[PDB]
């Protein structure tokens, strides 16, 4: 069992391609073949919560839930003979087919990797290869919009990988979105990201007037300061004298909190108003393993993978493979 032998998908042929494309003009001798391979993909729904679903659905002006597809893929290197998993990624894809706001949309739920790539130097470019062939690819399908919450794990804490090793520092914010930034700013370069802004400009410029015109995603930040600015909102009361107000408070958060959420405009203008419907070339792939992010978290402390040294998480790759051809 290894990474090569994993059944195939458009998605990961696209990204290991463009991968191995850029590592063979760096032509470093300590490099490896990398393989990339989709190992869940399902179709999934986020529902409104009660707060908005009282102010938006009830009254028809919204949708009750906002069907996506879920997809988790990994990325291997060949570090003496042997596979190591260094990279990982859960995305929401919402097609052609579903309700505004949410139409032609990608959102990265999380990314995770283990500092073992061999070269140091290469390892940066190789993380913004892999996003940036991502982005290519869903604007190639017609999706017109990714979405970026830049958000590093609490200390201590793992998003997919069980246990890293104790010297890979957590970036700070303004590291983290300066990291973003440079991985944009070469997509810009490629003409695959036609621009991209803070969510605060974004809504600004679209000229954002209510909550139900802002993109509602499973786990993301915005529904849930919605659930508690629609409660603060109902707990006031006014004597005599003698909804718009949510608008007031979203753009206030979107305001504080600007520099941490990425809107990437993957296709631009008319171009992105006559486009055909999205048609998703690759199959579902069950995988109770790798259905969210928890159940991999749950196999590794249970068998004790760990991913804190090159051995163990060549170790803990190998186990995982195993444990992707059997289920
Ligand atoms: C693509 C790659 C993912 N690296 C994850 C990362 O860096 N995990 C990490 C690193 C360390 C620990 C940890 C937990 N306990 N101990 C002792 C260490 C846990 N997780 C991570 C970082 C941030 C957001 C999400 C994911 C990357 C690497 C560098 C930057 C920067 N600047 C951005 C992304
Ligand atoms: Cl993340």
């Amino acid at each position: 069992f290894s990474a090569k032998r994993l059944p195939s998908t458009r998605l990961g042929t696209f990204l290991e391609n463009r991968v191995n494309d850029f590592l063979r003009r760096q032509n470093h001798p300590e490099s490896g073949e990398v393989t990339v391979r989709v190992v869940h993909a399902s179709d999934k729904t986020v529902e409104v919560k009660p707060g908005m679903k009282a102010r938006f659905v009830d009254s028809g002006e919204m949708a009750e839930s906002f069907p996506y597809r879920t997809k988790a893929l990994f990325a291997f290197e060949e570090i003496d003979g042997v596979d190591l998993c260094f990279f990982g990624m859960h995305v929401q894809e919402y097609g052609s087919d579903c309700p505004p706001p949410n139409q032609r949309r990608v959102y990265i739920s999380y990314l995770d990797s283990v500092h073992f790539f061999r070269p140091k130097c290469l390892r940066t470019a190789v993380y913004h290869e892999i996003l940036i062939g991502y982005l290519e690819y869903v604007k190639k399908l017609g999706y017109t919009t990714g979405h970026i919450w830049a958000c590093p794990p609490s200390e201590g804490d793992d998003y997919i990988f069980h246990c890293h090793p104790p010297d890979q520092k957590i970036p700070k914010p303004k590291r983290l979105q300066e990291w973003y930034k440079k991985m944009l700013d070469k997509a810009v370069s490629e003409r695959i990201v036609h621009d991209y802004k803070d969510i605060f400009k974004q809504a600004t410029e679209d000229r954002l007037t209510s909550a139900k015109e802002l993109p509602y995603f499973e786990g993301d930040f915005w529904p849930n300061v919605l659930e508690e600015s629609i409660k603060e909102l109902e707990q006031k009361t006014s004597k005599n004298k003698s909804s718009n107000d949510l608008s007031q408070k979203l753009y206030a958060t979107m305001e504080k909190h600007k520099e941490v959420f990425f809107v990437i405009r993957l296709i631009a203008g008319p171009a992105a108003n006559s486009l055909p419907p999205i048609v998703d070339p690759d199959p579902l792939i069950p995988c109770d393993l790798m259905d969210g992010r928890d159940a991999f978290l749950t196999l590794a402390r249970d068998k004790h993978l760990e991913f804190s040294s090159l051995r163990r998480a060549q170790w803990s790759t190998g186990c995982m493979l195993v444990e992707l051809h059997t289920q």
